[PDB]
Formats: C-alpha cells, sequence, structure tokens
RNA sequence: CACCCGUGCAAAAAUGCAGGGGUCUAAAACUGAGCGGAUAACCUCUCUAU
RNA sequence: CAUAGAGAGGUUAUCCGA
C-alpha cells in the first residue's frame, strides 16, 4: 500500500537548523508551508484553509490527521533524529553517500545546514542520468548504420575548421573526415528524416538531404551531448549543457531549423483541421465569444492542458457516458468528435465554474489509500456530471448527427484568426537552446523513450521549481553559483518542456526512400511474381519495423530469430489469450503447445511459407505471421536495450561520484585505467602489486567513506567480489555497455544459449559471451577463466561473473544489489532475494 | 520480496510488530509516463480515373 | 471539384488481454 503520511497531506518534512518544517500539497506539484516545530513546540502557518492538524508532537516524530477528503491519520519521523537513535542529539541528516556538503558547495556557494538543497541537487543529477542514457541510445542508433567518429566530436570547432581536413597531412584526422564523408550519402540516413532531410519546392515538393554543414552540426551536438553526459568533463566544458546560449551560430541555426518544422506544420493547419468542432462548440456555447472559445480549444487540444489538472478527464467521461447507450451502432460515425467535445466541455467546466469541485476531486484522489476509492469517487462525480451536462451532450450529439447540417457547417469560413494568436505554439526564435537540443535528441529515439524522457524532465524541473519556491518562502539563500545560473530560470524551462510534451512524436520515414528500405524490409525476414513487393509493403508500414531497423541490423535480427529458446521466452511473456489469437490468425492443443508451434514457425520463416485458398485468407495469414515476427523481435531488442540502459546509468553515476569524491578530499586515483577505483577508495584498500592483500576487519567497515558500506556483511561480500574481479574485464564490460556492443553483436553472442529465464539473464549471457570472445586469445586471471569455463559448460549466464564485473558500482550498495542479483533488477518482475 | 532510518517488545548484539524515506535503487502522492495487439471514422497534397 | 481506386502523413476514439 501507499504511504499513509502522504495521503494524510504531508508533502515533505525539512530540517532547517534546530527547527523543522512540514509542507502540504497544493495545486499540481506545489508546496505550502503550514507547520513549524522547534523541540516539541508547534507553530501553525497557513492559518486559513488548513491541510492537516498535528495531534501529539514528540521528539521522536509527529502524529498528524488530515482534513482533505478522507480523514486519514498517520505519523511522520523527525528528520533531525535520523541516525541519532538508540546509539543522542539533533543534527541535520546527510545523504547516504556522504556527498551532501560537496554537492552543496558545487551547485551553490557553500553549505547550508539544511536538507532542502540536496534534494534539488539530486533532481539535477537525475536529469543528467536520464539525459546520459538517452543520448547514449541516440548515438548507438546513429552509429548502427556503419554495419572514433562519434567520441571526439566537440562543439568548439565549426564546419569550416572541419573542412580543412581535406588537405590535412596527418592521417589521424584525415581518417576522421573520410568517416564523416562516408557517413553522409549512406542510404540508412533516410531514417531520422526530421534531423537530416528537409522539404524543397519543385522549382512537386520533395525531401532532400540538408547541406553538409547542418548534418555536421547535428552530429556534433549529439556527440558532445553524449560525451558530456557520460563522462566527467573538467574545466569550462563541464558546463556545456547549462551554457548552451554560448554555442556557435551554426548549431543555433540547425537547432532552430529542426525545431521549427513541426510547429509550422501543426499550428498552420489548426483552424482548417478542427473547423467543424469550433463551429459546433460555438453553436452550443452561445454566450462565450468565438475568439475566447477557439483560444480555449487550442489550449485544450494542441497544448493538451487536460492531462495535468490532477484527475483524468478521460476516465470521468468514460464513467459518465457509459450509462447512456452511445456505445451502440447509432452513433458509430459521430463518436470520435462527440467524445472529444464532451471532454472539452468537461475541461472548461472544471476551470471556469467548478474549480472547488476539481480541488475536492483531486483531494479525494490524493487521500485515497487504495484503488477501490479511486473508482467510487470517479463514479460519484460522474453522476453529478451527467445530471448537469446531459442537455449539452445531447445538443452536441444531435448537431453532429446532422451529417447534412455538418456539411452545411463545414463550407463556411467566418472565424477570426489573425487576432489572439498569443496562444499559439512559440516558434524556435523564442524557446531556449536547451529545449531545442532536447528535441533534436528525441528525434533519434522511439516514442516510448521520448515519452519517458520528456515526462522525467518535466517532473524533475517541477521538483526544482517547487523546492526553489519553498526556499524563497522560508527566506533561505537560493542564489546558484555563476556557472549554474541557468537553473535560476528553471520554471520557465519547465513550461517549455510541458509545451514540448504537447506535440513531440516519433520520427517519420522519408517518402522518397520507400524504395531504398525495400532491401532492408525484404532481408529482415531473410527471403533473399511480385509477392515480395506485397511482403515489403506489409513489413515497412509496421510500427515495430522502425525500432527493429533503427536499433539493429536486419540481417542480424533475422539470424537471432533462429534462437528458439529466446523467441520461446518472448512468447511465454505473452498471455494465453493473445497466443491463442495469434495461432488462430496464423493457422486454420494446449496453450504451451500452440506457443511452441508459433516459436517453431517463426524460426524458419521463408518465401515458400508466404507463397505456398481465398485471396482474403492467405493475405491475412501472411500479414499475421509478419506482424507476429516483427512484434517478437521488437520486444526482445527493446527490452535488451532497456536493460543496458541501467548499466549506462550505473557507469555514468560511477564517473560522477568519482569526480565528486575526489573533490571531497578522498584519494580515488584515476578512473580510466581502472573503473573500480571508487569502491576501493571508499573502503580504503589499495591494489598492492595488483591484488587486494588486505583481509576483512571490522575497523575498515566502521570507517567507510559512505553509509552504504558501513554494514559488515555487505562490506565483506563486495570485498570478496572485488578480489575475484579483473581490471581488463571490467574495462571491456564498460566499453560494451557504453557502446552497446553486446546488442550490436547479438547475432553471435546468442548462438549457443540453452534456456532464458528473464531478460536480465539473456542480457548478461550476451555480455559474458562477448567478454569470452574478446578474451579468447589473451591471458586472464584464474577467476575470469573459471567464470568463462562455467559459462561455456552450463551454456547460461553465470551469476558469480555478474557479481564480479559489476563491482565498480559497489560503493552504492542498493544499485549493486539491484544490478547483480536477479529478481531485484526489474520493478515489473519482483523476484526473491538470492543472497 | 530490495536498502536506510525512527519507536515499542524479546533479547543480549539480534529477532519480531508497526511506520517513515523527494534527501536509496529507472523509484515521494494526485496526473502526466515508462505494456502488447485488432478494428474505426475525419482532415490534407494528389493521381490516372468520374 | 461527385463517385470508384490508390499511396503518404494529423488528431481522435473503443475492444480484449496486463
Ligand atoms: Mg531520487
Amino acid at each position: 500500500t501507499k504511504s499513509m503520511a502522504k495521503a494524510a497531506g504531508v508533502k515533505s518534512v525539512f530540517a532547517v537548523g534546530n527547527t523543522v518544517y512540514m509542507t502540504s500539497f497544493g495545486r499540481g506539484n506545489d508546496a505550502v508551508l503550514e507547520q513549524k516545530i522547534v523541540d516539541t513546540s508547534h507553530e501553525p502557518l497557513n492559518i486559513d484553509d488548513p491541510a492537516y492538524q498535528l495531534n501529539v508532537v514528540t521528539m521522536n516524530g509527529y502524529s498528524v490527521t488530515g482534513h482533505r477528503g478522507e480523514t486519514v491519520s498517520a505519523v511522520t519521523d523527525n528528520p533531525l533524529r535520523r541516525f541519532n537513535g538508540r546509539k543522542p542529539e539533533q543534527s541535520v541528516p546527510t545523504d547516504m553517500l556522504c556527498l551532501k556538503p560537496t554537492l552543496e558547495k558545487k551547485f551553490f556557494g557553500k553549505e547550508f545546514d539544511d536538507n532542502i538543497h540536496i534534494q534539488l541537487i539530486y533532481n539535477i543529477l537525475d536529469i543528467e542520468k536520464i539525459l546520459a542514457v538517452y543520448s547514449t541510445n541516440a548515438i548507438y542508433a546513429l552509429n548502427n548504420m556503419s554495419a572514433d567518429f562519434f567520441m571526439k566530436r566537440t562543439t568548439d570547432e565549426t564546419f569550416d575548421d572541419f573542412e580543412k581536413k581535406k588537405e590535412s597531412t596527418n592521417s589521424r584526422e584525415k581518417a576522421d573526415f573520410d568517416a564523416f564523408e562516408k557517413f553522409i550519402g549512406n542510404y540508412r540516413l533516410a531514417y531520422f528524416a526530421d534531423a537530416f532531410y528537409v522539404n524543397k519546392k519543385n522549382p512537386k515538393a520533395k525531401n532532400v538531404l540538408r547541406e553538409d554543414k547542418e548534418l555536421y552540426s547535428v552530429l556534433t551536438l549529439i556527440g558532445k551531448l553524449r560525451h558530456w553526459c557520460v563522462h566527467s568533463e573538467e574545466g569550462r566544458a563541464e558546463f556545456w549543457l547549462y551554457k548552451l546560449d554560448e554555442l556557435k551560430d551554426d548549431f543555433k541555426n540547425v537547432l532552430d531549423v529542426v525545431y521549427n518544422r513541426p510547429v509550422e506544420e501543426i499550428n498552420n493547419r489548426f483552424i482548417e483541421n478542427n473547423k467543424v468542432n469550433i463551429q459546433i462548440l460555438g453553436s452550443v456555447y452561445k454566450n462565450t465569444d468565438i475568439a475566447e472559445l477557439v483560444r480555449s480549444y487550442y489550449e485544450f487540444l494542441i497544448t493538451k492542458k487536460y492531462k495535468n489538472m490532477g484527475f483524468s478527464i478521460k476516465k470521468l467521461r468514460e464513467s459518465m457516458l457509459e450509462g447512456k447507450g452511445y456505445a451502440d451502432k447509432e452513433y458509430d460515425s459521430v463518436r470520435n468528435k462527440l467524445y472529444q467535445m464532451t471532454d472539452f466541455i468537461l475541461y472548461t467546466g472544471y476551470i471556469n465554474e467548478d474549480s472547488d469541485r476539481a480541488d475536492d476531486l483531486v483531494n479525494t484522489l490524493r487521500s485515497s489509500l487504495k484503488e477501490d476509492d479511486k473508482t467510487t469517487v470517479y463514479c460519484k462525480e460522474a453522476d453529478y456530471l451527467w445530471k448537469k451536462y446531459r442537455e449539452s451532450i445531447r445538443e452536441v450529439a444531435d448537431a453532429l448527427d446532422g451529417d447534412n447540417i455538418k456539411k452545411l457547417s463545414k463550407s463556411n469560413i467566418e472565424i477570426q484568426e489573425d487576432k489572439l494568436r498569443k496562444c499559439f505554439i512559440s516558434y524556435a526564435d523564442s524557446v531556449s537552446e536547451f529545449t531545442k537540443l532536447i528535441y533534436l535528441l528525441t528525434r533519434f529515439l522511439s516514442g516510448k523513450e521520448i515519452n519517458d524522457l520528456v515526462t522525467t524532465l518535466i517532473n524533475k524541473f517541477d521538483n526544482i521549481r517547487s523546492f526553489l519556491e519553498i526556499m524563497d518562502e522560508l527566506g533561505l539563500d537560493r542564489t546558484f553559483t555563476a556557472e549554474y545560473s541557468f537553473f535560476e530560470g528553471s520554471t520557465k524551462y519547465l513550461a517549455e518542456l510541458v509545451e514540448l510534451n504537447s506535440f513531440v512524436k516519433s520520427c517519420s520515414f522519408d517518402i522518397n526512400a520507400k524504395r531504398t528500405m525495400y532491401r532492408d524490409a525484404l532481408d529482415i525476414l531473410g527471403i533473399e511474381n511480385g509477392l515480395r513487393n506485397f511482403i515489403a509493403s506489409n513489413v515497412i508500414d509496421s510500427n515495430r519495423f522502425k525500432y527493429l531497423v533503427r536499433y539493429g541490423n536486419p540481417k542480424k535480427i533475422r539470424e537471432t530469430a533462429k534462437c528458439k529458446p529466446a523467441v520461446r521466452f518472448v512468447l511465454n511473456e505473452i498471455p494465453d489469450a493473445q497466443i491463442e489469437r495469434y495461432y488462430e490468425a496464423c493457422c486454420p492443443c494446449s496453450a504451451n503447445k500452440r506457443r511452441e508451434k508459433l516459436a517453431d514457425m517463426i524460426a524458419e520463416i521463408k518465401f515458400e511459407n508466404f507463397s505456398d485458398t481465398s485471396e482474403a485468407e492467405i493475405k491475412r495469414k501472411n500479414q499475421a505471421i509478419i506482424r507476429l515476427y516483427l512484434t517478437v523481435m521488437y520486444i526482445m531488442l527493446k527490452n535488451l536495450v532497456n536493460v543496458n540502459a541501467r548499466y549506462v546509468i550505473a557507469f555514468h553515476c560511477v564517473e560522477r561520484d568519482t569526480k565528486l569524491y575526489a573533490e571531497s578530499g578522498l584519494e580515488v586515483g584515476n578512473i580510466e585505467k581502472n573503473k573500480t577505483n571508487l569502491t576501493m577508495a571508499v573502503m580504503g584498500v589499495k591494489l598492492e602489486n595488483g591484488i587486494i592483500k588486505t583481509e576483512f576487519d571490522k575497523s575498515f567497515a566502521e570507517n567507510a567513506a559512505n553509509r552504504y558500506l558501513r554494514n559488515a556483511r555487505w562490506y565483506k561480500l563486495i570485498l570478496d567480489n572485488l578480489k575475484k574481479s579483473e581490471r581488463a574485464v571490467v574495462n571491456e564490460f564498460r566499453n560494451t555497455v557504453c557502446h552497446l556492443n553486446a546488442i550490436r553483436n547479438i547475432n553471435i553472442n546468442i548462438k549457443e544459449i540453452k534456456e532464458v529465464e528473464n531478460y536480465f539473464a539473456l542480457y548478461h549471457y550476451l555480455i559474458q559471451k562477448h567478454l569470452e570472445n574478446r578474451f579468447a586469445d589473451k591471458k586472464v586471471e584464474r577467476d575470469t577463466g573459471d567464470f568463462i569455463s562455467k559459462l561455456e559448460e552450463h551454456k547460461t549466464y553465470c551469476k558469480d561473473f555478474v557479481k564480479a564485473y559489476c563491482t565498480p558500482f559497489g560503493y552504492n550498495l542498493v544499485r549493486y544489489k539491484n544490478l547483480t542479483i536477479d529478481g531485484l533488477f526489474d520493478k515489473n518482475y519482483p523476484g526473491k532475494d538470492d543472497s
């Protein structure tokens, strides 16, 4: 169940000096101060419209009782007594990595004797983590077409300086320029059309490649983003993301050109596309002015302002209109627009008059301790919503049902348009460089990744804004240092990101390149009259083909489709009803038997199977097989990439905390030579002649750098794993994770697997096979040899090897546990702890 | 069935009960979002064809 | 500038399994 304190209305508890402050939830992700306690002495802020009242206040915590919605009473622990019980004074808590003073001194001027700034700093760190992961994914997608260049690319040089490599007398950069030249002109550049292709007029319009300057600028921006996020830059370059206004003119121009296209393609046709909707709404909103109504419609549909009010308008409308038989065939043709107008009416009803009703609904939602209440309150609200808006819904339905009158209302243009355009999407000349760079980064990833990245950024920026508002209200110092003053405008950035969330979609395949992708689509199934044209047409339009090609070589995907255990596991993840539907679509008998038959059929898909009695039967069968194959391989590849993202997070965190600990005064040494120097430095052990001679002692655990390694058992376990690791193996693992070499070489690394129990096991088997292949002709330590022999003998990933080469993350115990023991890696598959 | 912290109780150096964690792990609450298919209208540029 | 028929893209629903 969820936290009862959060449901009671307690947002957070902040320790400032010897006093403590308790906040409350507000409109959206806002915070309101109402309670200050100084050693069992309570003073109430927010004298009017309170959120909760504290019953008993003690040094050990505070018991509170809420007033919003359900009167749920809970208890909250005192932050000033953290780490100070049964072992004897009040002190401001520190982060578990013992890096709070260093982070405060870095992002701000000095230490602040409170636990508010550190949360903002950790939100910034989360922003950097997610940016690192998705920039690494984008770089891998851009590099996959090769079937070095993207590592040394920096924005300090423009295309004019890069062009001097034509006559360069040194081969080191001549090879780089040759690689750049080979990059352009590649047919695989047809993907990512919005990043490399632009529309051109006939003197009809066709998509053509941009000039070399713009392509180089895009590549440089992406490469520098990856280099800055993944690595720990030193000097001015470490502020590259937060000083994007200092970029050269070429990069700004390419960012503006990339960003302006969707905006100019969305707000230009807004009036014409939704004409009938505004006409009907004006008919039913007789009193409201037309300009204000169209402004509200634009803010509701294009900007999608109905997805951040706290509740779900869609759920309320669904639970309201279900009673009346609008789901019947009678309104089948008009359902699409009628429902949209219903949600619009609901939205304008909750922002003009029923603001208090919306606040009550969101309060009841927040105070619920389970899922049963979250539906009962929705139904209760929907009853009143029906009883109030039945007439308006009926009027809209009858107006839309008049297809004759609908056509009569479509050919007449009387809308005021050149006035009140301030609601339109801001062009590239008004948005910040950070948002444009984020959009350019998103132009290289799949839609789910885009949604995850944008939502995470919006949430973190909202967190930063709320914390800044809290600090301003409390009177605390919040002036960032001169290098991070960008974050002072964070609120504005949040808006842009929210605005960016309105219209950002996946990338579009170029229309003219529909023939160049014929070979890739025809070869992803490994085929090689005119039936192959049908197969290519039915493969290209699949949404999973984009992911399968942008993130994998089609021939390699076809080769890895022969791994029967892997495909069998992916089919096992699919529920029984879906498997039955697939079998009935692909063929004219238990669930497991049908799953095995499907896994056998997909493994040797051939041209004979497609060719081989109605034309409306064999065509659907071939389509079903094609779509099933594409779905299976897409799921496998996507989950493998998502698993690799976690280790990308881990290595970025390792680099960042290495730099932070080195700044904090800990002798960590260089990290490029050995990636596990953080863990030894935190423990305090040294590589005496290449091995850790020191054994376990309780004193070493008692004097660890951070609270993570202050438990004797986990200290001993991680030290033992360290003594069983190898520097070269760790470096190769880091390179494989950062460059996604395991996923790229999936053809070979999956050849001789026996059984797959989860995606974690498959990914680590791939990595272990890659490590064995790279070290097949090199001298390795006895532990690595034992691990490789065990992997070869069992033909399954070795968990001890995972514990061995994941030791660089050992300084963070929770991350190490999550990334080593299977069953704790994925939150969607909660397993059992093996240790 | 993760990690850390608080409090009661058994102990004697750890078990249990009940909680908290934005300052632990992709990871605070409402919501936005991170799951997969199989059909539907409606708009735009046509492009022979009416 | 009506009906047949293609592509290619916008939003939007509703249906079952989680
Ligand atoms: Mg966090």
